[PDB]
């Protein structure tokens, strides 16, 4: 089972839009939290 959760978001709309019920943010292109991205960059905005 595997929902309710930023990363699961397939846009960047939920990603960006339901910050308070998730935890990751987009990076670099699939939307993940810095304990995903190696890089230790993490953008929480993109859409408008």
């Amino acid at each position: 089972g595997s929902a309710m959760g930023c990363r699961h978001f397939q846009s960047c709309s939920q990603c960006l839009s339901a910050p308070p019920f998730v935890q990751c943010g987009w990076c670099h292109d699939k939307c993940v939290r810095s304990e995903e991205c190696l890089s230790g960059t993490w953008t929480q905005q993109i859409c408008l």
